[PDB]
């Protein structure tokens, strides 16, 4: 039966936002957050991960989701080399398993993580917010990696080293007991030359396929996959639901059609997104996971630089999920739980 | 069926600001009162248009009104009562003279509020307002004649005499209030039963009856806030809630939570098992009955290093809050039927 832990990213010792003030979001359970002191490719130590753990546990929370082991270019390049980035990514999930972490998160885009073109784009409202301005700049080299799979690397080459990938590090993935979450590419399209495979429909299907299991699954992020409206993430997190495939949940709005796209407060009716439906979804299916706000916008006097990564509408998102997870959960004749131990500190009847 | 979500702003005085206040995905409605004109002397048109002004170029409307207070005098039934309520029929006058169709008021001997710890701590290290019986065992509440204020009422008043000049005040005010298209809506007691001897009579179902029935007529109606009412266990909300709905007598709703003991109370985060009241069923109640007016988050917890010193005014578990309740009634919305709405026109500029 449904076990949705509400989440958040945290980016440890250095971040902007503290667990202090994670912690006094209503209803927060998780953190979701990764080891930053060791390089790409090059395998992740338990002290560092039991060192955010300790931090995490403390505040009164628990790590749900390590997001990220990022994958190195190499194993995305299908260079010879691979084998020894891919021991080390089998090394970094076995330390998470280690330290009683059920879900790892990462990405198999090459060279870029994420596209956006104004990071300061004004919405109607006055808040700031990311976009993709499928005109602007758009249409120009990023001033050897990237000739290298203008060049060389199909669509199809990378599914070929998409498959070595998982095939190689899921046995590890299931006697850890940890299960891997692919996160769509940002855009869910080909950008400048390169090749991106994880787009949609067809291939989170092909992707499963890949090897067939629970420890094999997506985190659905809907904001991802519905930057192109090709896609109907309803139909998408449903198919996958069906499935039993998703182990980690993203959950931005985005408003969007054939002129680019932006991203936009949570609420279902800011952008293109029915949240309601998706969480419905959830309820429905009793999914057990994690789930985040993801990204928000620059309200108020906003000071967190790193992008979508500001507190405010973050915590504002949650509460809204807080809403919509609480409502469906009633409405099936189910009851939501949201981690509460205690609703005082030394009053009591 | 149409909830305009509304948020509480104080002039130009407050540390929170409209350009602040707008940026809270859905929120449409502003609340506020003139803060300049003394208490019971009349309220200047130029005073109350000078803040629509302000509000309405900021994108927001003034959805209604949280407070006209009526003067001591009057609530004590003095002789010189009727000056006094001859400024409060024009007060009444000016509002509807200006499109904002909804006044709030109380009629609390004394105080609007009384609580007894201004920082008490939550779970989640927070903290919030809480008013502990037996901490204010001890105390013994102008300065000078505020002490024979509540010698009149200790003494002098009783409950059935603070019904009758509240019968009085109504009677004399209604008529102005449908002459000038203005809804009335009365404030539960805070806390809902005596204290320091001084008398409440807006406590609870019976008193909500008792009171309706004072003038049986649409523009006599409550600010249901669910928090006053459940400051009191002896009380049930959802059915005061309901039982106010089916006689279309609620034209404004405080959504507040706290949680009781025969201890006294403490405030809690909006999030039902924060607290005592199920949310979900009040919103579910204002939906399943196509209610209209505004829903008004209110005292947030003290969260993120908020330095603002107004009671449980800050912005920020304020707006955790409004959010929180665009969840819950979207949800329930799409649970029914019907469909939701917030303050939304464009995505995108």
């Amino acid at each position: 039966g449904s076990h949705m832990k509400m989440s958040f990213r945290w980016y440890g010792k250095k971040d902007p936002v503290t667990l202090e003030e994670i912690k006094a979001i209503p209803g927060m359970q998780g953190i979701v957050t990764a080891v930053y002191d060791v390089p790409v490719g090059q395998a992740w130590p338990l002290e560092n991960i039991l060192e955010l753990k300790k931090m995490v546990e403390e505040a009164g929370l628990e790590i749900t989701v390590i997001e990220s082991i990022p994958v190195h270019e190499d194993i995305k390049q299908g260079k010879p080399n691979r084998d020894a980035l891919i021991e080390n990514y089998k090394t970094s999930i076995r330390n998470v398993g280690a330290a009683g972490i059920p879900v790892v998160c990462y990405n198999f885009m090459p060279v870029f993580d994420w596209t956006r073109s104004d990071l300061h784009h004004p919405l109607p409202d006055g808040s700031t917010s990311l976009a993709f301005l499928k005109s602007d700049l758009a249409g120009v080299d990023p001033v050897a990696i990237i000739e290298n799979y203008r060049q060389n690397i199909s669509e199809e080459d990378l599914w070929a080293n998409l498959e070595y990938f998982i095939k190689a590090i899921l046995p590890t993935a299931e006697e850890a007991g940890v299960k891997m979450a692919i996160h769509p590419d940002d855009p869910p399209y080909g950008i400048f030359g390169l090749p991106r495979i994880i787009t949609g429909q067809e291939a989170v299907e092909r992707f499963l396929n890949l090897y067939d299991s629970e420890h094999n699954g997506i985190t659905m992020c809907v904001g991802s996959y519905a930057s192109d409206p090709k896609n109907d993430v309803l139909a998408m997190t449903e198919y996958a639901l069906k499935r039993n495939r998703i182990n980690f949940m993203h959950t931005r709005n985005v408003t969007a059609g054939a002129w680019g796209f932006q991203e936009t407060a949570h609420l279902s009716q800011a952008g293109d997104i029915d949240m309601n439906a998706v969480v419905k979804l959830l309820v429905d299916y009793d999914w057990q996971g994690s789930l985040r706000p993801d990204h928000g916008r620059r309200i108020w006097g906003d000071q967190t630089k790193t992008p979508g990564y500001g507190l405010y509408d973050r915590a504002l998102g949650a509460t809204y999920f807080n809403g919509l997870y609480e409502a469906n959960m009633r409405a099936a004749g189910k009851t939501p739980d949201f981690g509460i131990k205690a609703k005082t500190v030394g009053t009591k009847e």
